[PDB]
């Protein structure tokens, strides 16, 4: 299983304005679109209302296939629909999953079969410039002291997917759970771990509540 | 005891888009139909604020609380539909949420103890060093309890440190209230004096403004 | 004891129309009320050309926060506030200063404009505050002796701690612009230059009339 | 080969909005551009597919000329085709061909001329303030024992090309492969180099799809 | 002596709101004709630069002098009148002025020193390390002189570097001319090792370009 080959896109758009009034047949125009990419082996593990948590941010979609192209072949199409069309990219970072440096039993929620739950938290992540140059012997064990201090929290479910050379950063970080405010204490109670010293960058911050792209819709301004 | 309510906060910053109409008539009566009707289910609105002029992007800040981030996200969408809010641009949300404090459990948030809101308010994101949360428990607890002492000659100033991690890019909203401006201005930079200054990676954007009603807020902007 | 001081940037939109009869005018009326009211309009600077997302500075100051968010207002809807973006607009305040408390900022000493100014923000260094009093005393008084050879540029530092982004505001007024660029240069040689964390933008311009300015403007 | 004056520069574009429904004269226009281009010496070595990996690029055009000038006319010349007349330019940075600093049979991929992969990730680069201050030896052994850890990946051909005062960086750097998770495993690979405490910026990342100007004017929202 | 003159310089880049009309009509000689005027009152037009494919955000440079502030800032409000002018938009615009070097009088930019233009430009701005100016002098002294040898095999590209403190954002405006581009690059690379590299701050953004009499500029941009 850690040879699967699967690409996860979750890409970020902020609404132009406000939806309009009338909004009859947005949801259902993009459900079908995510019906027949469902077809094509691309799956849409969710999509999150980001409204007032963040300014510029509105809806995220979680996708992902097994190939880089099958994503950007649905980030286009749902551009088309006439939802992407009062959309405006905002931020859409792809990751790929690869074996884990040390514990290869460690694997993402999304192919893992776990439920896609309530809230989701999603940033992405860039190490100290030497995390990697470390004598292996210090990395796995920060590696793993940081495993354990998060082992009081498997109602959060994490998706910890390596990026390098797909943008900017070195990994791209979700996090599941039913309890917002568990997801909070989690990253409260892991800044306590020895890893916090070797972080370069975490930002930003992509945090919502899972819907259906009905309610979704219905939601929005 | 209260260090055990689930209270969200929310701190949602706008700026005009350019000018509110000559006739504005409908604009503030369609908010406070809103918030009367936000006040209905538990969502409180602990006060609108005017920040026009003390920074160029930021005119409008609407402080409200409830005890699931959803309604918060709800009475966001409601307010971008009214007329005064699509006269706005969005500009910084930031949702907080109380966490027990870390040392000293009689630390409460002056919203979550029904505290009356002031006349003044400065709100701005907060960020620890690397190795804060790092330092022994010791180091910690007196450099928190230190800055305490130091703030003791302003009472008159109501703080609203809430924990914030992965709501968004920050640990900590801070929101101080006072009745005097100048109060606010003189405990910051006071507390520069304090040893947690030296564990501060980030604290900006500020958002300072007079709180006011939301009539005579959406007749005193451009 | 207790005024707030405002200075407040803006950019064009585009240009101004062609035929801008009204505009200089009705600023000079509102200026002319506020004035009345204890808002005192100090000056209103060219920035153009000088930095290209900048065109005219506002340096207001009076008693309360409110009458300077009221004037800034008022302004935006006159019709060459219309014409213009906010840029930077970020207020200070007066404290009486830490060791020698004749130092005062110069438009509370009330003198003059001069013809140009430089206007920009400071954030001192982390651990600043936290140094022994009389090593900050110490750097305090030196980089102030090291500006002696410039007494023709007046300096307005001014406390703004929790009222934006920043620590001080500073505002250096003199009449030949070279000798604002000599000072910064020389003082570049103070120990405090050590304590710095920030010290951007600047907004340097030429003093000018209402009238004359919407004139020249693009 | 070292003396051969070669100017490379990468174009990156993002949509204003999308192309229309009815794209006809679009890929045909480009195309004919890019054999005139070729008539003189041009050359186009790629359009790439950029979309949904980042939510601000959508296509970039790898071109070279023996002149700088060349390259600024086709810019110019491309903008006022239908199809640029449809994208804000967002990144377009120049570099050139200069001599290795000490192993001088290191040169671009590009005037080796080889053939472009379907995949391509490209970023700029600025080195440590020290690292050209450095004792030869050093540089000499740390680029060297960064070039051994690339052996085990030999199908991914590294154009590294100096950009000193064409732009703010020190290099471009573009990397082709055929298979897109082989360039994440190399950059994940050598982040194990010593090279790694000389780095202080590597972004923005535009990793993207090789394709032919109307498949990718097909495939774009 | 030149060290007693005062020259204001100003480069000034913009980029297209998009493209040039198909009809430019007189956009190349209504330019010129401003530039003739302001070349009346001594507002010297060194050059004009071809910017645009080098950089995304840039297509043309002005790079002007005079010898107050304020004949550039007319200047460069009447050039935004032009019909060029009103197809482009503001990108940076920044002002230096030449002061009397710290260690060699004999340094002096070479627009100052009345030297040719050359096909090639390549503008950024500099900031130095915060303790620069306090290294003991014979510390900075050295550096700089240093930095100089190291240049020796670089007369072909001109140097223009000229004091910008309180003037914007930066210490100082630097501009290389050269006549072969490829030159500028390899000046740039070579001197990355003078120990002056250890103090440094910030020297972005980058404007390279191709100089171009207006009417050619003009035509050959989008």
């Amino acid at each position: 299983l850690n040879e699967v080959i699967r690409y996860t896109l979750w890409s970020v758009f902020k609404l132009k304005d406000t939806l309009p009034e009338d909004r009859a047949g947005y949801a259902d125009e993009v459900q079908e679109l995510f019906d027949q990419l469902a077809a094509k082996d691309v799956t849409i593990r969710g999509t999150y209302d980001l409204s007032g948590l963040r300014a510029d941010a509105d809806l995220m979609i979680w996708w992902h296939a097994e190939t880089a192209d099958q994503l950007q072949e649905a980030y286009n199409l749902f551009r088309r629909t006439k939802l992407g069309r009062a959309l405006e990219p905002v931020w859409s970072n792809m990751a790929l999953h690869r074996p884990a440096e040390f514990n290869r039993s460690h694997i993402p929620a999304f192919l893992a079969d776990e439920t896609p739950r309530n809230y989701i938290s999603v940033y992405p992540f860039v190490r100290s410039y030497d995390w990697y140059l470390l004598p292996d012997e210090d990395r796995r064990r920060m590696l793993a002291d940081h495993g354990k201090m998060a082992r009081g929290y498997p109602d959060v479910r994490a998706n910890t997917v390596a990026s390098f050379s797909l943008g900017d950063y070195e990994w791209i970080l979700a996090f599941e759970a039913d309890e917002l405010h568990r997801i909070v204490d989690l990253m409260r109670h892991l800044r306590g771990s020895e890893a916090r010293r070797h972080v370069r960058e975490e930002i930003p911050f992509y945090t919502g509540r899972r819907k259906d792209i009905g309610e979704l819709v219905a939601g929005l301004a």
